[PDB]
């Protein structure tokens, strides 16, 4: 009753061009079985959204990667937020929601916007740059570690650690084994910075520790919550901003509409998140036998959600393959949906908005002018190198 497919959604050939395989996954049925990894898969919008919003059956406390924490040891202590279910999830989630709250955004907006404007002006003096190293990576590196309150020493470990985290959600393929092997130095750096004495007062990390006073989290929980921000908060935005720049480079008509109304910057970024879906996939584990899409899934089974596919499902989206900065993006699943929906979404949108605003006001054209190279990761979709020539407005 359930179709069995041999597609490996963690293979390099899949990463290189996922869209044909994603349609095959959608059109095979509402639920598929992936023989390569012995997991169920859902790739249509309706089922992905349903699974995300059914946490009591599709749980996260057994891991949101392929590995089932009931069967194997986690490669690092479980995240207290991503890898927890309610009620354990609730108070840690509330702490991060307050640390990264609307009110908090007021305190960082001016500096984040100023750093974006300065970066774009700097790049316009060079003309010819790598939109990944020089923009998608350089900008978040210039604002986020400081907003976290990290010291200067050791920051070279941040992107390597995040790449490890996202590779580790995948299956035990070469990408994952190479990332986990000899990762101790990255783990040691991050774990050290999560301790209270190493976090600058006023930054996100120190603010997490300050919540230990309220009874929402204990002091021994705070380092792990800081770890969540250092795991999710940098590499995601790197690939989100890179996706937006890649979209604007490929769709000059949309760059021109953004230039004509810079207030579209926030939605242009949201549409880039839908269109590229920097976080491609996450898993859940069934807590009971459950019927999904006419398929009877047993207890304790991994279910792979194709977020990028759901964001391109023509059952839900008009012209899903087109980048449209005025699209009504509400309901996309690029930040998840439901109890675990990205708690850092306001930071991500702030960075993306202010960068796209700076481009909208300062740049007239973005031309790819060198070999484009893709970056392979079991969970993240994005580019390794995007050589572009920026023409000033
Ligand atoms: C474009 C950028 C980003 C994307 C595409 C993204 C994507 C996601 C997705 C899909 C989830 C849901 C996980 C699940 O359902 O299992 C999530 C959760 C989460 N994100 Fe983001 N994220 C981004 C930026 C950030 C930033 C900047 C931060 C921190 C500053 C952050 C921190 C978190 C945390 C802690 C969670 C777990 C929340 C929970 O389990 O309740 N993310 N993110
Ligand atoms: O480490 C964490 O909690 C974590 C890691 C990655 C994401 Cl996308 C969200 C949360
Ligand atoms: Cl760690
Ligand atoms: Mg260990
Ligand atoms: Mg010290």
């Amino acid at each position: 009753t359930i179709p069995h497919l041999a597609i490996d959604p963690f293979s390099l050939d899949f990463f290189d061009d996922p869209y044909p395989d994603q349609q095959t996954l959608r059109d095979a049925g509402p639920v598929v079985y992936l023989d390569k990894w012995n997991v169920y898969g859902v790739a249509r919008y309706a089922e992905v959204h349903a699974v995300l919003n059914d946490p009591t059956t599709f749980c996260s406390s057994r891991g949101v990667g392929l590995s089932d924490f009931k069967k194997e040891k986690p490669w690092r202590p479980p995240s207290l937020i991503l890898e927890a279910d309610p009620p354990a999830h609730t108070r840690p989630r509330a702490v991060l929601s307050k640390v990264l709250s609307p009110a908090t955004m007021k305190t960082i907006r001016d500096g984040f916007a100023a750093a974006a404007d300065a970066k774009v002006d700097e790049l316009l003096q060079r003309g010819c740059i790598d939109a990944i190293a020089d923009l998608a990576e350089a900008y978040p590196l210039s604002v986020f570690p400081d907003a976290m309150g990290l010291k200067q020493e050791g920051r070279e470990h941040l992107l390597p650690y995040a790449g490890l985290v996202f590779n580790a959600f995948g299956p035990p393929n070469e990408l994952r084994q190479t990332a986990i092997e000899r990762s101790a130095p990255h783990q040691a750096y991050v774990n050290e910075q999560c301790q209270r004495p190493n976090l600058a007062p006023g930054g996100f990390g120190a603010c997490i520790h300050a919540f230990t006073d309220t009874g929402e989290i204990t002091p021994d929980e705070a380092p792990l919550l800081v770890r969540s921000l250092l795991s999710a908060g940098l590499d995601t935005t790197v690939n989100g901003i890179g996706a937006a720049v890649y979209c604007l480079a490929r769709f000059p008509g949309e760059l021109q509409r953004l230039r004509s109304d810079p207030t579209l910057a926030r939605n242009a970024f949201e549409e880039a998140v839908r269109f590229e879906s920097p976080v491609q996939t996450f898993f859940r584990t069934t807590t009971r036998e459950v019927e999904l899409g006419g398929a009877v899934i047993g207890e304790g089974e991994k279910v792979l959600m194709f977020l990028g596919s759901a964001n391109r499902d023509p059952r839900r989206w008009s012209d899903p393959d087109l980048y449209d900065i005025t699209r009504k993006t509400s309901g996309h699943v690029g930040f998840g949906s439901g109890v675990h929906m990205c708690v850092g979404q306001l930071v991500a949108r702030l960075e993306g908005e202010v960068m796209l605003s700076a481009l909208a006001r300062k740049v007239a054209a973005i031309d790819i002018d060198g070999p484009v190279k893709r970056r392979f990761n079991n969970t993240l979709r994005g580019l390794e190198s995007l050589p572009v020539k920026l023409t000033p407005a």
